């Protein structure tokens, strides 16, 4: 007997994806290749351990499908150690705190209302549960990342493990600086590259795998990847040591199927295509953000080096809720965002993050992004309508899903 | 451009499975229509948060989604309160400790050698280097849980948290008992029903939730749903604290393409067709158990009341690890598993655990075990042969996978 009620849902879903703007930074549409391996039979397996160390026998296939994801990430970053078991960028994140940190230790991770992520120290994440957090954040004038005020917080707090990488950050990261700083005083450097990693493979941002000693991100967002985390080293002996923690330390059965999925990925990551694609990401994200400013909107550090960018609010007396209200109206997704010393609560912010990677899968150039502004713009001072609606969708439909 | 050498993996994979008799306990075979689920395009939303309060806008067909798995499972076990987004079992209990416990606290779990998961306080797993872990087992002379020796242990030790259920104890527990020994020292108790979920839910089991404060659970396993955890309670204001340990507190997106699959699988679980393949999983374990004992092995505890059994390889001198090597090699998966207080080092032990999901997806039926125990018999008294594994091939293509 069929679900229809489900797959009528699901069905629903597709048109919503296909009739909007999709323009938050950590989404994208995976390909065709990378759902059909996520569907497949691997998901009938368990394949707890490693390749060639499992705890069950029948995993012949499944450790070549392990190693061919574990090979791939290592070829396209340049690591001498992966691991492709995390279920996502929060357990890949948890799993290197725990093997590199004890309970009651400092973190210190770029500030939640600065631009960091839950997993770089909030104190209602695991993250700032189980570990002392100092933070750090950005200039009030210049919103840039000061290593010098980053260097005094280090020698003063003495942390064991820094995290460099964030979800809002629009700016490259020196990563030869923060290994600087944590050579200073004798602490890991980890970098969550998650939401920079396609960029990363693509040439287009600096690689950390050099500088840092551990690399964690996921392989959905800028990769274009199944939803799911990754961890990276160029230290094996290290990585021995996370792949403990991966497993048996914090979880179980992995889902092969979803590793499958990450081959797959990986692949399509290698191939030239990839490399334009993600030079449009970067141009489109450039452009759209130069098209808002001459309307007036003030963006967060002027400007971008990659494939988000952050709007302040204030000046149009709109919080971010707000403007995330009248966008979704018609049907133009962003998300609020606090931004730098921002006078409003998290739940509300003074923000729009905005990103680029999802459109520019669907074949929208930096030419469009004018038209995109102009949508935006009069959704924020107009209000939703129906006419603004059927604009949106219509533009939306001109450009196909993978 | 395909990738090529990725989908000749899985078509291997799928051969493999076709060709083999899945014996290992924990093991099934999903829908089609499972898969399609967890394939579809849900995996490109990002939903932090729960229907209706979610961190991102355009979340409003996957909350009916995921509001439709939750209502289901409460349907399927006679739950209050359910939470689809776990990624796995271990995340699902990870949530549930660091809910009801701090770092230091004392849990209590049966022991890893007679049966407990690694998540039920192992040294090597968060649950043992987190907390104060005391084991129970099963006397020598029962092959049984002694209630006794748990309520002497409780008594003594104070555990902030009980947990009853196992991977591999053939028989009933009594919930109401475990549920009388917290209450006697004040401790919470929490059943793990991965195993034998898929029983509960077609009325075969004692179900836990009316003695549990809270019940975890994979949706893989005897539920035959995707890869996944799930956690219910009959207390919605304990529900609440622990959704806000999945989220924010270890996780991070949920993926919405499982949860879709979730809603699949517990939609063919409330068909009357499951409660028929749970009554066939019962009777063919039962009856394959008998068959064995015909043949000359001993089963623990003389037999089972689910869906596994562990046999005792003594009377025909192997060890587990020969069985399983004999096994493995004419295509029958089974996993070594130490008998009650096994006179062999647990990397070798005097047992298997054999398991009937799998097979019974397949069309298994009750009078075609004595044909099973006697190719397992056939494997290890002979040994691996080319013509043995002939048999198990012809006789697992006669038998379709869904």
């Amino acid at each position: 007997k069929r679900d229809e009620a489900l797959f009528e849902l699901i069905a629903l879903e597709e048109k919503r994806q296909r009739e909007g703007l999709e323009l938050i930074a950590s989404e994208n549409f995976v390909s065709k290749q990378v759902r059909e391996a996520v569907g497949s039979v691997l998901t009938n397996k368990y394949a707890e351990g490693y390749p060639g160390a499992r705890y069950y026998g029948g995993c012949e296939v499944i450790d070549r499908v392990e190693s061919l994801a574990i090979e791939r990430a290592k070829a396209l970053f340049g690591a001498a150690w992966a691991n492709v078991q995390p279920h996502s960028g929060s357990q890949a994140n948890m799993a290197v705190y725990m093997a590199l940190m004890e309970p009651g230790d400092t973190l210190m991770g770029m500030d939640l209302a600065a631009g960091g992520h839950l997993t770089h120290g909030s104190r209602v994440n695991f993250s700032g549960k189980l570990y002392k957090v100092v933070s750090y954040g950005v200039r009030p004038d210049t919103e840039l990342i000061d290593l010098e005020e980053v260097r005094r917080l280090a020698l003063e707090h003495r942390p064991k493990v820094i995290v460099a990488g964030a979800s809002a950050y629009p700016r490259f990261w020196d990563f030869k600086a923060f290994r600087e700083i944590a050579d200073e005083v004798g602490a890991y450097l980890v970098v969550d590259m998650a939401h920079f990693a396609g960029l990363v493979a693509a040439g287009l941002h600096p690689n950390p795998l050099p500088y840092a000693h551990v690399v964690t991100s996921t392989t959905h967002k800028t990769l274009r990847g199944p939803r799911g985390g990754l961890i990276l080293s160029n230290d094996p002996e290290l990585g021995k040591r996370i792949d403990k923690l991966i497993f048996p330390g914090i979880q179980g059965g992995p889902l092969e199927h979803v590793i499958a999925g990450k081959a797959v990925a990986f692949f399509e990551a290698l191939q030239p295509e990839f490399k334009e694609y993600s030079r449009l990401v970067v141009e489109n994200a450039k452009r759209l953000a130069e098209e808002l400013a001459r309307r007036g909107y003030r963006i967060v550090t002027g400007g971008t080096d990659n494939h988000l960018f952050l709007v302040d609010l204030r000046p149009k007396g709109l919080t971010g809720k707000e403007a995330e209200e009248r966008l979704d109206a018609v049907g133009i997704t962003v998300n609020k965002n606090a931004i730098p010393f921002d006078p409003k609560p998290p739940r509300v912010t003074s923000g729009i993050r905005i990103g680029t990677p999802a459109i520019t899968t669907r074949g929208f150039t930096p030419e469009e992004m004018p038209l995109v502004a102009e949508l935006i713009d009069r959704a924020l001072l107009e209000g939703p309508s129906e006419a603004l609606r059927e604009e949106v969708r219509r533009l939306a439909l001109a450009h196909p899903m993978p």
